[PDB]
């Protein structure tokens, strides 16, 4: 019935994690949404305000390594990041691999964040229509 998505950015801390919000809102009708990445880097402060701003709340999401089952039942995997995606594991023969590369937000000014987590929401608006 319900398909799943599996947004990967290096430590599963902005993208990833800004991905997985905008994600259970959009596709939260026929879609599993869960975030995972390659280090644990922490669920980063910025992304947790970026998306109540939206009011979108991830407060009570976790920074996890990619899981093996999550992988194995996963309908798409979209990688956020370069790093992400040249150390992706070897995926399942029917799992879907995707790189929609953003830019970090997490150095770069506070208007540069919202920018970057607002360009996720377009590539996730662009996804539904397919
Ligand atoms: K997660």
């Amino acid at each position: 019935d319900k398909k799943t998505i599996y947004f990967i950015c290096t430590g599963n801390s902005c993208r990833s994690q800004m991905a997985e919000g905008w994600g259970k809102e959009i596709l939260g009708e026929g879609w599993n949404v869960y975030s995972a990445g390659i280090e644990t880097h922490g669920v980063n402060p910025k992304a947790i305000e970026a998306m109540k701003e939206v009011d979108i709340d991830i407060s009570n999401h976790t920074s996890d390594l990619i899981d093996n089952d999550i992988l194995k039942q996963s309908d798409l995997v979209v990688t956020l990041c370069s790093d992400a995606d040249n150390n992706c594991p070897i995926l399942p023969p029917n799992v879907k691999k995707e790189h929609w590369g953003f830019d970090d937000p997490a150095g770069k000014e506070w208007s540069e964040f919202q920018r970057v987590r607002d360009e996720i929401k377009l590539a996730i608006e662009k996804f539904k229509l397919r």
